[PDB]
């Protein structure tokens, strides 16, 4: 009747409720499958992290498991179930399941163009997801078209949390060049200059980065190593004024920043020809030098582009801001555990 299921060698470990499995994905993280929920007789998307190998995996796992369960939204993946050993002692994988998508951005526009109301309903689910996630405190910190999940439908979640964090705006100074995490070509220019990522104007980059990307099916910033990176930026946006410089404290990135030569901004409708002139305005606005002036969440949807979307009544927040690293191996395991328990029969 039963005996673990296997994939491209790795065992499944998820029966009896699932079955049926089949390969989607795989990355560092781990496997992504399809399976047949025998309770819900829906087929359902399920990963196999193993973690419990350095403490960043369980940092990541943990974030994931914790951000998920307590945001409930239409434009953000969930978690429906968590499958893990009984005893902490015999858990070595957890399996997470979520609803089963067809696709994700990243290959959609990999494949496919899109009409300019596809990118604009698209950009819209984007928006009112990040809004929910940006009302609870919360940066996502790795928006990408790969973190971007579709249905056939063109329902749009945003998946991945494992590099979010509280924001706190407060402690986003450091220095230049200071090392950094998260996708390069999504990296907002403050992160090479100045800033730790810990302000929500972080996230709004990278959409802005993300609706280029659907204007023209490539990415707009495709730098090839860290520094490059901003020269991308710079390449396109110009030479930042007077004003946006002297914002920059720091005397090793300002003075970078003046040891270039002149550059002129490129044109939006010069890049972008085919282009609504109502996205481009948003784009502008979005892919702002000085983080301080670019436009935030909810500006954006009440941009005149998103104007067949926009209904605020209907684009809602999350109940309590977050307030939930210093945590030995064992405790951080043990934590994963007691997340999970609420799963178990
Ligand atoms: O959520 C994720 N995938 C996902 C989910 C639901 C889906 N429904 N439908 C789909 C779909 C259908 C068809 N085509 C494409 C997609 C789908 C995909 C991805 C997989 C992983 N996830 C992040 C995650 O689970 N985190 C916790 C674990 N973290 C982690 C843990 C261990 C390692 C690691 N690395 C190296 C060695 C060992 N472990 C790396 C990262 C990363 C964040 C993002």
């Amino acid at each position: 009747g039963a005996g673990p299921e296997m994939v491209r060698g790795q065992v499944f470990d998820v029966g009896p409720r699932y079955t049926n499995l089949s390969y989607i994905g795989e990355g560092a993280y781990g496997m992504v499958c399809s399976a047949y929920d025998n309770v819900n007789k829906v087929r359902v998307a399920i990963k196999k992290i193993s973690p419990f190998e350095h403490q960043t995996y369980c940092q990541r796992t943990l974030r994931e498991i914790k951000i998920l369960l307590r945001f409930r939204h239409e434009n953000i993946i969930g978690i429906n179930d968590i499958i893990r050993a009984p005893t902490i002692e015999q858990m070595k994988d957890v399996y997470i399941v979520q609803d089963l998508m067809e696709t994700d951005l990243y290959k959609l526009l990999k494949t496919q163009h899109l009409s300019n109301d596809h990118i604009c309903y698209f950009l819209y689910q984007i928006l009112r997801g990040l809004k929910y996630i940006h009302s609870a405190n919360v940066l996502h910190r790795d928006l990408k078209p790969s973190n971007l999940l579709l249905n056939t439908t063109c329902d749009l979640k945003i998946c991945d949390f494992g590099l979010a964090r509280v924001a706190d705006p407060d402690h986003d100074h450091t220095g230049f060049l200071t090392e950094y995490v998260a996708t390069r070509w999504y990296r907002a220019p403050e992160i090479m200059l100045n800033s730790k990522g810990y302000t929500k104007s972080i996230d709004i980059w990278s959409v802005g980065c993300i609706l280029a990307e659907m204007l023209s099916n490539r990415p707009i910033f495709p730098g090839k190593h860290y520094l490059d990176q901003l020269n991308h930026i710079l390449g396109i946006l110009g030479s930042p004024s007077q004003e946006d410089l002297n914002c920059i404290i720091n005397l090793k990135a300002r003075n970078y920043l003046l040891s270039l030569p002149h550059k002129n901004k490129v044109p939006w409708n010069r890049l972008f020809p085919n282009a609504d002139s109502k996205a481009l305005d948003l784009l502008d606005k979005m892919l702002t030098f000085n983080p301080h002036k670019r436009i935030e969440v909810e500006q954006a949807l009440a941009h005149p582009y998103l104007e067949q979307y926009y209904d605020p009544s209907d684009e809602p927040i999350a109940e309590a801001p977050f307030k939930f690293d210093d945590l030995p191996k064992e405790k951080l395991k043990e934590l994963i555990f007691e997340e999970t328990a609420r799963f178990q029969p």
